[PDB]
C-alpha cells in the first residue's frame, strides 16, 4: 500500500494557530508534534521520508541528545492522543551547517506510512513561491481566541513576495532570502508560540508542497505583521544529502 507524498486521504477544509479553523482529522498527515521525554508538545514537524522529519533548528537548540526528543505522528487531539499515534524516538539530530533555522531529525524507527501518517512532498531545489500564492500552515499552537485549542488547526496565508514582506510597514528589511512570509496583513490568521518547527504548505495540481517551516515573527495575527518561515527550497540539496549521506 503506497502513498504518494503530499496528498492527504481526507481532504482538508481549507478554511480561508490564531484565526483559521480545526481540521479535519488526518487531512495534514505529515504534520508531527515534537516532544520531550514526558510527552510535552513544544514544536511541531513535518514527515517528509518515512525516517526523517524537517523541523526547526530553534526547537532543538537546548539539547543536542536526541533521547531528549521523541515524534508524536498520526495524531489530532494534543493531549488525548488516538489510538494509532505513533510514537517514535530521535536517533539523530543534524542542524543546517550554516545555522539557518532548519533541521532535520532522524527517526530511530520508520513511521509506518497509513492513511492517517504520509510524507509531506519536497519542493524543487530554489523554487520561489510567487506572491499572493495560497498556502496553509498546521499546528497545535497557541489560538488567542479564535477556538481550537487542544486540537490540530488549519489556517490559510497568502505568501507575501519578501521585497514587499521587507517594506517598512511590514517587517522593514528583516526577512533574508532564505526565508519568506506568508500572511493576512488585516491580521487575524496566524502560526503562534508552540506552531514553530511545523509546515507551511502550497496545493499545487494534485498535491501539497512544503514550502516554509515555521520560524518567527514578530507576535501573532498582528495587523502588518506576517510570519516569517524558512525557505524550503533553499535547503533541498542541503536534506538531499543528509538523508543520502546517513
Ligand atoms: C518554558 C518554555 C517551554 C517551551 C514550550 C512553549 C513552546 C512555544 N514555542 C515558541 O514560543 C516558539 C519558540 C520556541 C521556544 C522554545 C522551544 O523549546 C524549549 C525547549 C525544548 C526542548 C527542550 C529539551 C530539553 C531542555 C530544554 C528544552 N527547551 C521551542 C520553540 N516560537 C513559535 O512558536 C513562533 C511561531 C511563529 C509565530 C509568528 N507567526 C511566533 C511564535
Amino acid at each position: 500500500p503506497s502513498f504518494d507524498c503530499g496528498k492527504p486521504q481526507v481532504e482538508p477544509k481549507k478554511c480561508p494557530v490564531v484565526g483559521g479553523c480545526v481540521a479535519h482529522p488526518h487531512s495534514w498527515p505529515w504534520q508531527v508534534s515534537l516532544r520531550t521525554r514526558f510527552g510535552m508538545h513544544f514544536c511541531g514537524g513535518t514527515l517528509i521520508s518515512p525516517e526523517w522529519v524537517l523541523t526547526a533548528a530553534h526547537c532543538l537548540e537546548k539539547s543536542p541528545r536526541p533521547s531528549s526528543y521523541k515524534v508524536i505522528l498520526g495524531a489530532h487531539q494534543e493531549v488525548n492522543l488516538e489510538p494509532h499515534v505513533q510514537e517514535i524516538e530521535v536517533s539523530r539530530l543534524f542542524l543546517e551547517p550554516t545555522r539557518k533555522d532548519i533541521a532535520l531529525l532522524k527517526l530511530s524507527s520508520p513511521a509506518v506510512i497509513t492513511d492517517k501518517v504520509i510524507p509531506a512532498c519536497l519542493p524543487s531545489p530554489n523554487y520561489v513561491v510567487a506572491d499572493r500564492t495560497e498556502c496553509f500552515i498546521t499546528g497545535w499552537g497557541e489560538t488567542q481566541g479564535t477556538f481550537g485549542a487542544g486540537l490540530l488547526k488549519e489556517a490559510q496565508l497568502p505568501v507575501i513576495e519578501n521585497k514587499v514582506c521587507n517594506r517598512y510597514e511590514f517587517l522593514n528589511g528583516r526577512v533574508q532570502s532564505t526565508e519568506l512570509c506568508a500572511g493576512h496583513l488585516a491580521g487575524g490568521t496566524d502560526s503562534c508560540q508552540g506552531d514553530s518547527g511545523g509546515p507551511l504548505v502550497c496545493f499545487e495540481k494534485d498535491k501539497y508542497i512544503l514550502q516554509g517551516v515555521t520560524s518567527w515573527g514578530l507576535g501573532c495575527a498582528r495587523p502588518n505583521k506576517p510570519g516569517v518561515y524558512v525557505r524550503v527550497s533553499r535547503f533541498v540539496t542541503w536534506i538531499e544529502g543528509v538523508m543520502r549521506n546517513n
